[PDB]
Parts: structure tokens; sequence; C-alpha cells
């Protein structure tokens, strides 16, 4: 019912913690790099953070798939769906690539990365949705 | 009843949300610090990241005076609203205290400093307090 679409909902916002998450910790990594080049490092390693993102980022792809198989109501838009998808796929894909720029100590194309658009256009279909979903409720 | 248990969890989710991308502008802030003093600063500069981190860091403690002042069914736990004031005011707190450190050039301070400890322990009374609204949900 309206418990269907909280838990959809749920499991896309663990979607989205777990991105945002993994970038941090993936900008983390990049800070000791530098460091590192400057022997000035401490702290966590290049190399634990990158674990850690690793982590994160597969965890990320198994919330993800876990919302992609729940059921859908068909009064929710297909095309919503859709545009939400493409929108990850892009931006997980982009967190995927920060992995293999930092590892070639690519710090610049690392940094260059716009990242923050990918996540825009993600963040601008969650908000939206979630919008749709609260209507829903609204009417339920 | 319910409609107000939808609204507090997304106020308190969008707390949540926003302390992320926060830490991460933050994280940002020192790679391209890093870079500026060794000569390849490049992408988005210091002055930005700092301005946005700033920016979102307000958001964040609106989107928590928002949930903060929805009222709270007294089902619900006065000692876990407690829980998570405490733990939000030290991870805010702290990521301010990241804003003052990186504009100071204080960068292994700026990089020591045990956020991730912060967030943690909030994310895990935040995790704790979503399941029982959500045990509640299903009552009803
Ligand atoms: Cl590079
Ligand atoms: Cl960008
Ligand atoms: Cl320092
Ligand atoms: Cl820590
Ligand atoms: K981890
Ligand atoms: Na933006
Ligand atoms: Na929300
Ligand atoms: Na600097
Ligand atoms: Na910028
Ligand atoms: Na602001
Ligand atoms: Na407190």
């Amino acid at each position: 019912v309206l418990q269907t679409i909280r838990q959809q909902q749920s499991a896309l916002n663990a979607t989205w913690v777990e991105l945002l998450q993994t970038r941090n910790t993936l900008n983390r990594a990049g800070i000791r790099w530098m460091m590192d080049q400057s022997n000035i490092g401490s702290g966590a390693t290049v190399a634990e953070l990158m674990q850690g993102a690793t982590n994160t980022l597969k965890l990320t792809e198994k919330n993800w798939e876990q919302y992609e198989a729940l059921p859908r109501d068909p009064r929710q838009s297909e095309a919503a769906f859709l545009e939400i998808k493409r929108t990850y796929d892009i931006y997980h894909g982009a967190l995927a690539e920060l992995i293999q720029l930092l590892g070639a100590g690519k710090i610049n194309e690392f940094f260059d990365q716009p990242t923050q658009s990918y996540q825009d256009a993600f963040e601008k279909q969650y908000m939206a949705y979630m919008q749709q979903n609260d209507r829903l409720y609204d009417i339920a």
C-alpha cells in the first residue's frame, strides 16, 4: 500500500546515502594522497580510505539493485523510474571512475571530474520522485 | 499521526543528507588547498568550495530546526530524540570546526579530526530512530 512505496523510497534513499558516503571517503583519500606527496601524511591512509570506498560503492550497487527489484505501483511514473536510473548509472559510474584515477595517481583528473553535476542530476530526479510519492500518500 | 511521522522522517533525512554533502565539500576544499600549496591547482577553488560548505551547513542547521519543531508523537522516545540531538550537535559543530581549521591553513588538524566517529555516532541514532518509526507505521 503506502508501505510498498515507503519501502521503495527507503531503498532508494539508502542508495543516495551510500553514494554520498562513497563520494566523501574518496575525497578523503584525495587529501591523504596529496599529503603523502608532501610527506606530511597522517591519520587514515590512502589504501584504507580506498578500501572503504570500494566497500561503500559495492554497498551502493547492492542498495540500488534492491530498490529496482522492489515492486512499483501502477500509478507511479515509468519515465520517472527510468530517469532515476539514468542519472544513478552516470553517478555511480563516475564514482567507480574516481577509484581508478586515484589508484593511478591522477589527482588533477580526479579532482577536475564534474562529479557534482552527475550528483545534482541524480538529486534532481530523487527529489521529484519523492514528491510524486508523497502525493500518492496525500491521496491514499 | 502517520502523516506526522513521514514528515519527521523526511525532515531528519534531509539533515543527514546535507551533513554528508557538507563533509564532502569540505574534503574537496582540502584537496584544492593542498593543491594550491603544491602549485597544481585546478578544478573548483578553495573559496568556491568553502562558500558552498558554509551555505550547506546553514541549510543543515535549518533542516534540523525544522525537524525539531515538528510535533513528536507521545509514543516516540524522548530519550531517542535527545540522543539524536546529542550526536547531531557534535557532528554539526565538528564540520563548523573544519571550516575554521581550513581557513587557518591547519591542514593536519583538519585531516586528523575524528569526523567519521561523529558521523558514525549520528548515523547509529538515525538508523535506530527510523526502524522504530517504521515499526510504528507498521502498527497503524
Ligand atoms: Cl591528473
Ligand atoms: Cl560540476
Ligand atoms: Cl595543521
Ligand atoms: Cl574517526
Ligand atoms: K567502509
Ligand atoms: Na550543484
Ligand atoms: Na527528506
Ligand atoms: Na593553501
Ligand atoms: Na566551483
Ligand atoms: Na545557506
Ligand atoms: Na547536544
